């Protein structure tokens, strides 16, 4: 009910993309500070803005309600802390923190001090993700039995980390944590150090306990599997990949076949817009009408405990129960 | 030069996948046939003697070869009876009704020096034998992962891991070898569903081949289709969609001799999107054409021309060893090593 005066701290490609035009737009924020080092690129479209040179000036300033740290990697966990201890509520970028203990450490701090700790992910509001989420909600499928998703590449010269995090997180904001994790990881290219496939099964996430979930992601997909297939009792959606905040070109519309009011229809489906104003939208919801948080910094925690089970499965040759 | 042929059933299997090519098979004559009280074998096969007993056709000192397909529990006790009176022997599955029962019956044939063979033709599919053509042809360079999957959508209602996962790894095992473990998760995704109508099987570490990706999968819900095939290699993939055509064909009574048996169209073959000599390219790939007269013409060069037998019984039995593997590993929620 009132405005969230909101301090950017860094004004880079995620501050003009992903940040300062929804809290700009978003009439329940106030794009109030901005850190830049030494230009004014954010006078021209945030006049109203006050520039600061520090990130300090953004924790020390008591009219702040919320600090977004979309600085460096490194600065995360340092940044955070300062923003936190300072009575401010935080938005981190993934990566969260470098560490898991580092992580535990603030979430511990947020909820000492009753401050929400968020953890900004584009891809959870890009065009696609937002489709599948809402062919699931309206229940187009029927009863949902299936879930595959799949990072497709073709590339010659670790995976499970660097692709394995988004598809694990969405799997997990869909369908709940799991059992148990099975992996199979592969360096399938010659000369190559570090894993370039993976196959991970989520054994009974705890949402959905009977959907079978396959997550993939090879730099050897010359011909590309689906980004997206899922299947219920009523029909399938298969969605082929190509930010995506916006429609969706009719090349990369996913095919919808399923049943509706008793007629089978089979139709290339436009699907949603991105929608990277929802982050902030949430966030709001959350602090001003105590809905739920959908990026609470716990997630990223969670993800990381998959993404070290589906290493120990493979590496052990074992179902890793959880 | 030509074996004479009994057939132990006329039932669909008997219609449909012996008859036609025992009796198109120019090494064979479909000599006898075991019907019960019908003669539904006269108009099609008005040359074939129709007998009204199994004994009828393992006493016969002039048939060399018989075809078990009765009804599922006789096949050890019919198949026994025939090698004993020393015939060679197809055996449709199921082979036996247990493992044991199974090896018996091959070192029976191995000792008296007769044929054992279990029927598996799915390993002559359109799309399998094109799938062996283009890692012949090192057509998407080093293979580095290999997917097989039947699609099926049936929303209402002895599992699919026997029933369609018997085919699909009996063909991973031919291409790659047995796997060093199994990791399996069966379902019951259909509301009233008494058996598994949902399987994936990943064979791990295959031995010919122990760094390709192997995935086996079959669902009755999966309303768009998954591929076929998809395999991956390091210069490119193979994606194939749909099945063979020949069982509906045979189904309706067609007559398997023809040129353009087995064939499939344009629209039904594979894409191939690989580097050939320095150029991407992306089409679909002219396939092999089906062929279930190839068990058949198999059988004859084995007993005739000493070449290999392709389908000796124990190929079934090192299958069956794999569907309980998956099995176990599905109910115990463990990788099942070998
Ligand atoms: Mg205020």
């Amino acid at each position: 009910l009132e405005i969230i005066k909101t301090g950017l701290a860094a004004f880079g490609m995620s501050g003009q993309v992903f940040h300062a035009p929804f809290i700009s737009t978003n009439p329940h924020f106030e794009l109030y500070k901005i850190v830049e080092r030494s230009k004014e690129l954010s006078k021209e479209r945030y006049p109203q803005a006050s520039i600061v040179r520090s990130f300090k000036e953004l924790t020390e300033d008591p009219e702040i309600d919320l600090i977004v740290v979309n600085t460096p990697d490194n600065t995360h966990y340092e940044y955070a802390g300062m923003a936190l201890e300072a009575g401010k509520n935080v938005v981190v970028e993934k990566p969260f923190t470098s560490t898991t203990k580092q992580g535990e450490e603030l979430i511990a701090l947020a909820k000492k001090k009753g401050l929400m700790l968020s953890v900004y992910q584009n891809r959870r509001w890009d065009a696609d993700f937002l489709t599948v989420r809402d062919i699931l909600a309206k229940s187009l499928l029927g009863r949902l039995v299936e879930y595959e998703s799949t990072f497709a590449r073709y590339r010659n010269f670790g995976l499970t980390y660097n692709l394995g995090s988004h598809l694990i997180d969405q799997a997990i904001q869909l369908f709940g944590m799991p059992e148990a994790v099975f992996a199979d990881l592969g360096i399938l290219r010659e000369g190559g150090k570090v894993d370039d496939y993976f196959i991970i099964h989520l054994l009974h996430p705890s949402l959905a306990p009977n959907v079978k979930i396959t997550l993939k992601a090879s730099y050897l997909m010359r011909e590309a599997e689906p980004r997206f297939a899922l299947h219920g009792t009523l029909g399938s959606y298969v969605k082929y990949g190509v930010p995506n905040w916006g429609e969706e070109s009719e090349q990369e519309w996913g095919l919808l076949h399923t049943e509706i009011n008793g007629k089978e229809i089979c139709r290339k489906y436009p699907g949603i817009a991105g929608n990277y104003g929802g982050f902030y939208q949430n966030i709001y919801e959350h602090l001003c009408l105590g809905q739920p948080l959908e990026t609470h910094a716990q997630d990223i925690l969670n993800v990381i405990r998959i993404i070290e089970a589906a290493y120990q499965s493979h590496r052990e040759n074992k179902i890793v129960n959880l």
